[PDB]
């Protein structure tokens, strides 16, 4: 039976402020662009619809040599940091940005099109852009957050299935790493494995995986390490209605329509996919640049940062504007414009400023306790008196050299001083 | 260690009202229009998407001969003004105004266009206008506000890079001057330096710099002089989706699409830029014509106007309507309309009414103190017992002759009297 | 130094209800239509985008013969009415109405138009209608409200300026009269003087003046008589983006663009004017048909109706629907439709019901006082006992001298006012 | 002088629940469709934009023999029902429905049309549909509610006026009957009398009268019998801007435009009428299926149901969806579709469930009283023992004489009312 951490982890009045400086990353919004070097001066994939997963490394409170031996005795008690306050800073202005595909699979406008109807024979793929679904999310833990997505499931039985048949769909949970793609309005699935077309979704995701946080699984967690603070806020609507070209794998049952006089009529495409849209982005609906104080966690782990680390997953699509930089191909432009004399580049920018208020805590290593900690994580006692998470990609944030007890010297520290 | 001003600046019950008369400026909304004089009767660039930065000069409270020697002694105490109340008046009615470009780089409509498809060869630049993103912001300090913007960064290494390559992007902080351009929905960057096209954004900004206030930097300030009062409220959405003509500098990775039967086909333009829009302007979301009382500042400087000055940065795009004035070319119009017999002019108007409630304060010039003031700003003691801000352009507001102790004689003064 | 009226005007518990009957006016929404009579059966200009400025005349409380000599003595005291409650009744249903122009100056669609491009030579003026910006405002005073608008300013210097140049713009404050045009989304200016085109804005305003209330000036007023109660609520957005035909008076600086291959290229029209729109009209955002109680005013005059009069400025564009009445040209209709056999008329309707709760007040005619009143308005004491400047302006007269009643429970606003405990 | 009913009507703790079962009506949404019978198996006009006015008949509390004679004595006291709680049940799901006209008078699109321009010569009438303005309203009284509308006023003078002139517009108050048409966004007027075209508004209203509740008149009522409970919530916006064909009855003043080179030019149609729209229908803005408790009424009559009746006017346009039922013309379907082999019918449905909580009250028939009641309504005493003007009007009869019950906990509204102790 798992026990709340408020019963065997006593808290103190020792508070510290920790904060990284300004973090920023620029790159291409759609894909990694390799440039032959001198490997490498390439630009990375920096999309506003990417998960930002910061691995915040904290100083060992037992190795911490600033507090005096009056706060605790290293004979039967050990220290561990507990997170109390969090402020996620976002820098760039609010904006909406587009993601598209030159060969998007758009057959016919199925909404109220009186223009014409397209012939299926040739390559009926139009150059289509779209503004994705708007998503703001924030998850704080000591273990990377768990996300779900749909993948091409393994064959049901030892059964040979025909090529071109619909594969089985399997839901899969995976740890959310920095750089993963968020749900953008086309669903949370493996577009690389389930769409051989390479033309159903924009370039942002057409060869990537869209993951959605498994709030149901992380909230049903026994210990609650995956998520003890969660803020979600998403919105989307259907902007345009479209048709998908390609032979229909599912036969339209003849019970549902009447063919008309031409009893040879091929039924039109009946696979409809809408263009998502995130509507208006307003600072009234903003979810960051605000202090959030964790008192009671959702799980039994009440904001205790085991192994002196803290995982912060964050998605913010309210600053998706894209910089368009263009450079002339002639050394100096002749005062005449021709499209061949300008190179066009699209760059995207992300800016963060993480701030935290941590609280020092004691753990009296009794029996019953410690054995409970052993059944929880043997490596907790082992690290007291290798790493499985380096196989995943995170944004490292080292705060061992940034802890400070002078809370009034920092904005989040002052806002926390309005809590006595 | 920096110390809060509430520990070494004692406050008094002496309150004064200060206020400018109506301030207004008219001009051209897009660019400075030179007219050969009699130099010069030109109209200036007066756009609703410009930063308005007022440099409010206050009378020296030590040289002020209105208070009696009972409030302080000029032996160990000196006076300084502290800002308590602010009301920013806006005059013109609410309206939405357009900003455009006759040669805007619009290739193809990617938002479900079934009209046609444009050929890239010829000059495919359309006459495009747009209503910018809606922005209301207000920052009060004693130091000019700090803004961020992206510029053509210096060469990465002592490396010869080919002409037409994408230049490095560098984020830069600069003091926000009166007349600077705000973020309009295309990002905060140097459009003059990063777009040799002179055709990616409307005439408002195609040769200017869009700055966004660096709230992250100003809030993390040690002393907090840059910003001790901040109100932001911005909104924007993507109205129309467009394509940019010009050769793509970044090669579209062939892993992300399938070329179709014409295996030697150039992929269409995949640089998508939306037209921003500020949606509805309503007086419910209005942010000015309201009294704001500063009690606790965000930083350690709690509204203390060092050097008897106060910097007010304000952006209000909710009054962006543009007057269209036209005059007949004939002395008296013949009652027949032809476009050649009428000259069309576009003029824009800005109207303000600044109001303030200041509080007189004492500073006991002890040791420990005063040396702290010396480490803060030697020129503070120097002015008690040149200018670094004259390099920047501000809107001068002289209030040395505008202070009044009869608070009940003024609107902001009465609203402040409802605070006892 | 001006002094608050709460320091020299003591209030009493005597309260009266005053109210006009139903007021209504019909007419044409765009322009006055003269009809030769039998002068005259003409229809006036009755637009939902017109200022409604009522001059409410109140009975003289000193001349009032209802109170007994116990409430005051006419030796050292004088009476004056003080406004306490107001309810503005609006009658017609909520609706949106259009205002347009057959020859609107619309050159090209600049809002993502792939349709075509218009030739500038010929008359490239389209028949364009638009729903104006939505505006609700209400201002109560004893002096007509002050509005601002831009006009063709006086000549800058003793300077000969070329014909066709842009005239100087001058901001002007003027009293807002009944029938004046409100800001409709094109700005507050004199379209008749600053637009010789007669084609930049719809017929509603193309030869009129759009005024916006100068809240900044009226709030900075010394006495605060112009406005001691103000409720504003406006909304608008840009619906369509357009181009203006006509030669550009300001040369586009060549630093801002690249001309292209045809080095001869005339820059397209770069004077952009959007079509305003007031979005949805809903009764949730409604601002009238509600009681409003004046306790503390914004200015020093705390709702005191000097000279026993009260000016009520109101704008309500949430009932801008236009009735279309059509009559057959034949005496009895032949059961066949032809556009020539039906005459079409557009009529607009406004319905109000003004309601007020006034409070009787005393003014002890001391020294210091009375001299203060004399420096304020000599005509206040002169009109007491120890011509009119406003008859030059057009108002909607509301005579309530015969409409005062002390039986508050007999009226809705009176009952709602009795709920104050 | 009228007196509040709380001064001569003492209340008791006796409470009853009264409620009709589910009421529903189906029919055609646009017009009465006659079918030759066996007269008649016709379908009636059942539109979501119709006033639903229920005439609720209550049992005579003096004739009621369930309470014992300890509560009152029929010697100097008489009984009267007073309404305390009301819940109006709506059944069908929320939906939006269209109303249109095959021969709608739509000339040109004035909302930024660069497609083409229509010639006025031929029959320029398009098939146009529209979703009306959204309106939810509820008025409870003991006298039928009063509505207003504009009608063809009587001739201005005994004057011979030319045929084709605009008739005078007269505002008229009428009792709101069940089946009357509501304001739909084209105004509250008599479309049959002021539009000989029969083509300016959709078929729903082109030959009907749209009435709007005269809140100004009913609230200024002396006794307050017309309306002692009122909930309104309406919204509308302009979706499309159009032009009206037909010769312009009002001459466009030449001061407002410049004709251009072709000084031979009839100004294009300058009568602009927008298509209304009720925007989104959401249950957040829903106004029914909720209990409403009447404590203080707006008028002096505090929810007292004189003559043991209660009038409920209600409009709900948030369920305006229309069922489309079609039946094949062949006895059994050939598996081939042709438009001639299917008959198409449009049917609309309304579902209600009225619920009430009434309170028994006593009236001691003193002098001063009773004489006041006599001056109020002689028929109140006459109907006691100390013809009908409303059957000339059309109402929805709801007989609740056999539906009163004192076991409040047996009904939902009764339980919610028991949550008030």
């Amino acid at each position: 039976k798992v026990v709340s951490t408020d019963e065997y982890v006593t808290r103190t009045s020792i508070f510290y402020h920790a904060g990284s400086s300004r973090l920023l990353t620029v790159g291409h919004p759609y894909f990694k662009v390799p440039k032959g070097g001198n490997g490498r001066q390439d630009v990375p994939k920096v999309s506003a619809y990417q998960y930002r997963v910061f691995r915040v490394k904290l100083p060992d409170p037992n190795k911490f040599g600033l507090p005096d031996n009056t706060v605790y005795d290293p004979n039967s008690q050990r220290l561990v940091w507990a997170c109390v306050g969090v402020e996620i800073g976002r820098g760039q202005p609010l904006g909406v940005g587009l993601s598209g595909h030159p060969l998007y699979n758009k057959l016919d406008d199925t909404e109220n099109s009186h223009v014409a109807s397209a012939v299926d024979t040739k390559d009926t793929r139009d150059n289509v852009s779209v503004d994705y679904k708007q998503t703001q999310l924030c998850i704080i833990g000591c273990v990377p957050a768990i996300g779900e997505h749909w993948t091409k499931g393994t064959a049901s039985k030892p059964t040979t299935v025909v090529q071109g048949d619909c594969p089985p769909l399997e839901l899969i949970n995976t740890p959310i790493e920095d750089g993963d793609m968020v749900d953008t309005g086309y669903g949370a699935m493996d577009f690389k494995l389930l769409q051989d077309n390479k033309s159903e979704v924009p370039l942002d995701i057409c060869q990537s995986i869209c993951k959605y946080p498994d709030y149901l699984q992380m909230s049903a967690d026994a210990y609650g390490d995956s998520m003890f603070f969660c803020l979600r806020r998403e919105q989307v609507f259907a902007r345009h209605f479209w048709n998908r070209s390609g032979t229909m794998g599912d036969q339209l049952p003849e019970s549902l329509y009447i063919k008309g006089t031409d009893i040879r009529a091929n039924p039109g495409s009946y696979l409809y996919s809408p263009s998502p849209s995130g509507s208006v982005v307003t600072s009234d609906s903003q979810l960051f640049n605000k202090p959030y104080w964790l008192h009671k966690a959702q799980g039994l782990n009440n904001g205790i940062c085991w192994h002196n680390q803290l995982f912060l997953t964050v998605v913010d699509t309210t600053r998706s504007t894209n910089l368009s930089v263009c450079a002339s191909t002639t050394s100096s432009i002749p005062n005449v414009y021709t499209p061949t004399s300008f190179k066009e580049y699209a760059r995207h920018v992300e800016e963060f400023d993480l701030q935290f208020i941590f609280q020092l805590c004691k753990i009296t290593l009794t029996t019953e306790v410690m054995s409970y900690i052993h059944n929880m994580n043997t490596t907790i006692l082992e690290d007291w008196n290798q790493d499985p998470y380096d196989k995943l990609k995170f944004w490292p944030v080292d705060l061992k050299e940034r802890f400070s007890a002078d809370l009034d010297q920092f904005p989040l520290g002052r806002k926390f001083l309005l809590q006595l």
